[PDB]
This record gives C-alpha cells, sequence and structure tokens, in this order.
RNA sequence: UGAGGUAGUAGGUUGUAUCGCUUUAGAGAUAGCCAUACAAUCUACUGUCUUUCU
C-alpha cells in the first residue's frame, strides 16, 4: 500500500556539505575551529554519588580542534552529558588562513588515525582508514597556548613526543634492579591515562587517574581477602616483582567505554528533570564498598596523552555526529521568513522517535495536522464558488491523506536528513577520514529504513515548527514550496432583529449577509436570497479545531498529543456545540421547518443546566454554533483574531472546565471499564419503527436503547450500561 | 565506567483484535487523530546473580 506503515523502503545517510571534500592539503589553507567546552551546569551533589571530583574543561588550556579545509558555519550552543555534567558545546573560529607544510600535516594525520584507531577503538576488520577516498574527512588535532596567552595554537611539541615515545601502541621494554630501585614523580601521574603490562596483550584496558591514595603501599591493599598482601598477588598470578616497596598505591577509575553522550543517563528521554527518589543511602554506600580498581604505577605505563586532553577526546564521537547531526546539514533551513526557526528546533522537525536522544517527532506534528487541514479547508471553500459538502471533502481528503503526504516529504529529500536510528558509534557509525565499509577479500554504516508513515509525519512537524515560530505567513509558504496550493485563498421582514443578536455577541457584521447564510436550511426556500448553512459549517469546523489546537498547544502544561486530542475531540462534539448554541440564543433567529426537534433539547438543557444527554441533538443547532464562525471569518476579511475575540468568552468557561475534567465518549469509557464482554449486536428493527442494540456485560443484564441509526442506538445503550457501573 | 544474563520502572517501536471522535459516499464504506488489552523487540537507569579485573 503506498502510504501503509508496512512499506518499508531503503535509504542512504546524507552528508553535510561543509564535512565532504574536507580534507587538509599541503600549501591549502585551513580553518582551526576549537570544540569550546564549558561546564556551564554541573551535576549536584543531591544527584551524583560517584563520590568522585568534577572536573571542568576550563581547568586546563589544551583543547581538540577540528581543521576542516572548508568553513563550518556557526551551529547554535548544544550540550553534552558527560560524567560532570551538561556541557555546553561552542565551535566557534579560532584562527584562520594559514598554511602547513607536509611533515607536519603527516604528523597531524598520522595522530589523527592514532586518535580514532587506537584512542577511541573505532577500528573494525571492516573499516580501513582511507583519508583519501572517505565520504567525510577532516583532522582533529590538539590546541594549546604557547608565547601570546591569547592565542590558541597548534601543539608541535605536543603530537612529537607521542613519535618519541614507546608506550603509545605496544607497552615500553623496562628493567627494574634491585640496584636501581624504581622512583616515582607525583607531577608525572598527576592527570595520567595509564595502561597495565602485565595482561590483555592483544587490547590493553586503559584507565585515567583521578587520585593518588598516599597510605596505601605496595604492603597492605588487601582487596580481596583470600591473599596475604598486595604484592603477593602480582607475584603468584603474574610472576611480577616490585623494587620499590615504598611507592603509593595509584587510584584510578575507566576511560568511557560507551560514546552516546547525547542523551542524559538519570533523567526521562522526555528532556524532564526528574531525579531518582529511590536507594538514596545506598548509591552513595555502592560507590564506597564497591570493588574499585588500585593499579600500581611500577607496571603500568603512562600514556603519551594526560587526562585532561582524554576528557576531552572521548566526547569526540557525540560532539562530531550532533554537529553532524544535520546541525551542519542547517541547509534545510537555507532552503526554507524571520531568518527560520533556530536549527535546534528544525532538528525536532527531523528526528523521530525510537531514535531515543530527547526530542520527539510529535507533539508538533498534531498542531501541524490543525493547521494544513485548516488551511486546505479555508483553500477549497474559497477556491470554488460552488461546491456541495460531498465534492469538498472528497477533494480535501485527497489533497491530505498519508499518501501524498508522503509522496510530498521523500521528493523533498527529507527521508535521508532524518534520524531514524539510535546512536551506537561502533555499529553504524563511519568515523571522518574513514572510507566507506569494506574489507573481504545493505549495511548499517551507510544506510537506513524507514515506513512510508514516517515521511508523511515529519512533513507535518515541519510545518509545526515553522507555524510556531514565525507565525502563519511562514507555514503557509512553507506549504505552498512543498506543492500544496494555500496561499491563492422584500428581505427586512425576516432580517430586522438582528441587532439583538450581534449585541448580545458583541460583534457587528460589515455585511448583515453572512448572518441570513448562516442561519437558512439548504431545504428551506423561503429564503433565496441568500445561500444555504452547508458551506458554512464546512469553514467553521476546521477553523474552530485550529483555534482550539493552537490555544492547546500554547499551554505550559505540555499535554503529549494523546490527551491534546482527547480535549479536542472532547469539546467540539456536536452535542456540546448544540449546548452552546441553544444556551446564548442562537435558535431564536434560526428559521426552519423543523417541527419540534429542537425545542425539546432546549428546554432540557434550560430547565436541568442552571450554573450525560436525555434528549435527541439537532444537527442544526450543532451546526449554527459553528457556521456563525465561519460567518464571522469570512466577513472580518479571514481574520482569526476576530473570531477568536467573540468565541473565547462563550468557550473559556468551557475549556477551563475541560482542560481539568478532561472527558470522553461513554462508548469507548464502556468498552474501557470491560472490553472482554462487551460487544455491540448489529441492527435490527423493532416493531416501533427504532433501530435496537443489545450490548451486555456479564453480572448486571441485558442494555438497549432506540434510535434512528446505529451509531445512536449504541451511544444510547452504552450510556445506560455505564451509568449502572 | 569489562563482557553478559535475569526481574521491575520510564520512554519508544512493530503486529494483531476489539474500538472513539470529526468528514460523507451510497454489520457496515472514504479520508484523518487517538485509546485501550495481548505479544515481539530496542535504549537509558536501579537492584539482584555468574565470569573477569583489583
Ligand atoms: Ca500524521
Ligand atoms: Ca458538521
Amino acid at each position: 500500500r503506498p502510504g501503509s506503515t508496512k512499506r518499508r523502503q531503503c535509504y542512504p545517510k546524507a552528508i553535510p556539505e561543509c564535512l565532504r571534500d574536507s580534507y587538509p592539503r599541503p600549501d591549502q589553507p585551513c580553518y582551526l575551529y576549537v570544540i569550546g567546552m564549558v561546564l556551564t551546569t554541573p551535576l549536584p551533589d543531591e544527584l551524583n554519588f560517584r563520590r568522585r571530583k568534577l572536573y571542568p574543561p576550563e581547568d586546563t588550556t589544551r583543547c581538540f580542534g577540528i581543521l576542516t579545509a572548508k568553513p563550518i558555519p556557526q551551529i547554535p550552543h548544544f550540550p553534552v552529558y558527560t560524567r560532570s555534567g551538561e556541557v555546553t558545546i561552542s565551535i566557534e573560529l579560532k584562527k584562520s588562513g594559514f598554511m602547513l607544510s607536509l611533515q607536519m600535516l603527516e604528523l597531524i594525520t598520522r595522530l589523527h588515525q592514532y586518535i580514532f584507531s587506537h584512542i577511541l577503538r573505532l577500528e573494525k576488520p571492516a573499516l580501513e582508514f582511507k583519508p583519501t577516498d572517505a565520504d567525510s574527512a577532516y583532522c582533529v588535532l590538539p590546541l594549546n597556548v604557547v608565547n601570546d596567552s591569547s592565542t590558541l595554537d597548534i601543539d608541535f611539541k605536543f603530537m612529537e613526543d607521542i613519535e618519541k615515545s614507546e608506550a603509545r601502541i605496544g607497552i615500553p621494554s623496562t628493567k627494574y634492579t634491585k640496584e636501581t630501585p624504581f622512583v616515582f614523580k607525583l607531577e608525572d601521574y598527576q592527570d595520567a591515562v595509564i595502561i597495565p603490562r602485565y595482561r590483555n596483550f592483544d587490547q590493553p584496558h586503559r584507565f585515567y587517574v583521578a587520585d593518588v591514595y598516599t597510605d596505601l603501599t605496595p604492603l597492605s591493599k588487601f582487596p580481596s581477602p583470600e591473599y596475604e598482601t598486595f604484592a603477593e598477588y602480582y607475584k603468584t598470578k603474574y610472576n611480577l616483582d616490585l623494587t620499590n616497596l615504598n611507592q603509593p598505591l595509584l587510584d584510578v577509575d575507566h576511560t568511557s567505554s560507551r560514546l552516546n553522550l547525547l542523551t542524559p543517563r538519570h533523567l526521562n528521554q522526555k528532556g524532564k528533570a526528574l531525579p531518582l527518589s529511590s536507594a538514596e543511602k545506598r548509591k552513595a554506600k555502592w560507590e564506597s564498598l564497591q570493588n574499585k580498581q588500585i593499579l600500581v604505577p611500577e607496571l603500568c605505563a603512562i600514556h603519551p596523552i594526560p587526562a585532561s586532553l582524554w576528557r576531552k577526546a572521548v566526547c569526540l564521537p557525540s560532539i562530531l555526529y550532533r554537529l553532524h547531526c544535520l546541525l551542519t546539514a542547517e541547509e534545510l533551513r537555507a532552503q526554507t521568513r524571520t531568518l527560520g526557526p533556530n536549527p535546534g528546533l528544525i532538528l525536532q522537525a527531523l528526528t523521530l522517535s525510537n531514535a531515543s536522544d530527547g526530542f520527539n517527532l510529535e507533539r508538533l506534528e498534531m498542531l501541524g495536522d490543525s493547521f494544513l487541514k485548516h488551511a486546505i479547508t479555508t483553500y477549497l471553500f474559497c477556491t470554488y464558488p460552488d461546491a456541495h459538502e460531498g465534492r469538498l471533502s472528497y477533494m480535501r481528503s485527497k489533497k491530505v491523506s498519508n499518501c501524498n503526504l508522503y509522496r510530498l516529504g521523500k521528493k523533498k529529500g527529507l527521508p535521508s536528513r532524518m534520524v531514524v536510528s539510535i546512536f551506537d558509534p561502533p555499529v553504524n557509525w563511519l568515523p571522518p577520514g574513514y572510507v566507506v565499509n569494506q574489507d573481504k577479500s545493505y549495511d548499517l554504516h551507510t544506510e537506513q529504513c524507514i515506513a512510508d508513515k514516517s515521511i508523511a509525519d515529519c512533513v507535518e512537524a515541519l510545518l509545526g515548527c515553522y507555524l510556531t515560530s514565525c507565525g502563519e505567513r511562514a507555514a503557509q509558504l512553507f506549504l505552498c514550496s512543498l506543492g500544496l496550493k494555500v496561499l491563492p485563498v422584500t428581505l427586512n421582514h425576516l432580517i430586522s432583529g438582528f441587532e439583538n443578536f450581534e449585541k448580545k455577541i458583541n460583534y457587528r457584521f460589515k455585511n448583515k449577509a453572512y448572518l441570513l447564510q448562516a442561519f437558512t436550511h439548504a431545504s428551506y426556500h423561503y429564503n433565496t436570497i441568500t445561500d444555504c448553512y452547508q458551506r458554512l459549517e464546512f469553514l467553521g469546523d476546521a477553523i474552530l479545531d485550529y483555534l482550539i489546537t493552537k490555544h492547546l498547544y500554547e499551554d505550559p502544561r505540555q499535554h503529549s498529543p494523546g490527551v491534546l486530542t482527547d480535549l479536542r475531540s472532547a469539546l467540539v462534539n456536536n452535542t456540546i456545540f448544540a449546548s452552546l448554541a441553544v444556551k446564548y440564543d442562537y435558535h431564536k433567529y434560526f428559521k426552519a421547518v423543523s417541527p419540534e426537534l429542537f425545542h425539546v433539547i432546549d428546554d432540557f438543557v434550560q430547565f436541568q443546566l442552571e450554573k450525560e444527554e436525555d434528549i435527541e441533538v439537532p444537527k442544526a443547532m450543532g451546526d449554527i454554533f459553528e457556521s456563525l464562525a465561519g460567518a464571522i471569518y469570512m466577513d472580518s476579511g479571514m481574520s482569526l483574531e476576530t473570531v477568536w475575540q467573540v468565541y473565547y468568552p462563550m468557550m473559556r468557561p468551557l475549556i477551563e472546565k475541560f482542560s481539568a475534567n478532561v472527558p470522553r465518549s461513554p462508548v469507548r469509557e464502556l468498552l474501557e471499564m470491560e472490553p472482554e464482554t462487551a460487544k455491540f449486536s448489529p441492527a435490527e428493527r423493532t416493531y416501533d419503527g427504532k433501530v435496537r442494540v443489545t450490548v451486555e456485560v456479564v453480572g448486571k443484564g441485558k442494555f438497549k436503547g432506540v434510535g434512528r441509526s446505529y451509531r445512536i442506538a449504541k451511544s444510547a445503550a452504552a450510556r445506560r450500561a455505564l451509568r449502572s457501573l
């Protein structure tokens, strides 16, 4: 089926244009940037129980810098959620227009390989480092302040002590004797990443140092109580001896092994702050009594990389993917006005749920459903001077089906730019400077499969974001650019008396004829001066839905689309429209040949409600209450604000009752009280001339209600059943 | 913050069955938006258990 959720198809991953053809070249200008980490949201000690110090990225002065051959356009300050709290990352230029030589540039490239292959462990048999066939390639090099304090410059005395050390890829060859006892230097291990030598010869385990335990010595650690001392442990399990028995033990904690840092660990998947209320004493006791690795400096080789830069390196996958999460492919916004929405907002008009990062596609597309319906409806109602409700409902439903929405999103190119998968850097991320998967002589490193429904939903969320930001001219221009055309959008013996009603509603009509149209049938032909109240019911149902949805969206209560649509249906049900049209006296001006239809419900409501239904609901009472809205709208130069001004006094107590009482239909609530045994019997005409429905739930007998149709009959039966429960 | 497994919570996702509301074409049908119950599956957190590391 063309727009079915089932029809999945395969789609590649687009490359931000700035991050392609981006390899630095000899005698080619570079653009040195800076990641710009600054810890502007520490974590609280009422929220952190690691029992471990916080490390701001400002304690030290060496930082990572991209070296694209292409200029990066400034991106909104985005956060990453490291061990030390929400870090606001800012990729802001540091220097530009300088030329490098060959030797230093090959040094840069070798350090880039060392970083992604050796440091981050993103090397797989399938992936081969080729920075000349790769599709996204740029160096990631360290920066420091030397000479002038203001200047940040490429470290060359660093990146040259990585080529003069032999503890980088292997373990240094060293010889310790009892005649030259091992000597300890505190400054060397102050910020150190240490690798154990006695084990994991294939792939060693890295751990940055975070403390020095001075009281702890090689003779008293006893961590696992089956061993007489610490030194005897290396001696029996590895047969290693120590030449210095007065050195301290070197407390230590792992390098981060999971490199998805775009989500917070102790908050919801909603962007909502929520600390846990359980294990409060236990979390502190946990990191206290838990086994913790206490290495020894004798046997651990110090990397040529200090912890202060390893900490900025670990965050490079997430930072280089969020900068890549179309933040730099804001070409969508360049193609699409008050300067457009923030690229942070457009990244919620491309992110689909089950991408689990803190943005949902929905709660922004529901508002898009109401505007597109309203825009299509208004465009039709004014495109043609004559069309019955059947024709317009036909035309509309074709221009707004999921099939057509899908066929318009994919034509734009929206499926590659989307975010459909969860971020796993080793499994489905292709790091920069790496050529697409092959080493073996469909793939998860450059393709993804998305349903046809999801393109049709993002085409809605994008409209929602442009709308809620730039107004209602921007949403219309956006749709018009997709392809959906929305932009080119005796008679004084029964008209006198409308002055009282106009004074009741506090609006005066520039042309009274619209009030007349809003009150005459398409079968009552005594009034031939004006047209039927049928086209107006169409515009008014769309508008009163758009306005109610915009109000509901603008509330700080932040309703999920489920509750939002439940409310929208709770107040646009035509029973309420009948009640509000008879309360404020719409019927007394309403010319019709209805014999006794609305009189019963009028007396019913005016007697019982003096501050569910036991009587039939007139179609007219419900449809005049919302043809008046269309009449105001079409009279007041197509202005939603006069309509909302006139209608908000009436609807205000109703809205502030329903946004707290959130009503629902008796049939659905019955099938939610017990769906196992509840079912409606097929229609069958009784001896009254009615239609009856037989309903049962076990234990309370059988229920029924006669009506003029199957829907009304089962509704009455459901009410009868639900009153007893 | 080593590789797993097993329960719960939170956020999703897929399929299937019963369904609500708005629109109307001539049990029920067209086109939109949810909810509910069962099942499969993924991510983040907490605890518990095995292995490893200290
Ligand atoms: Ca939709
Ligand atoms: Ca209607």
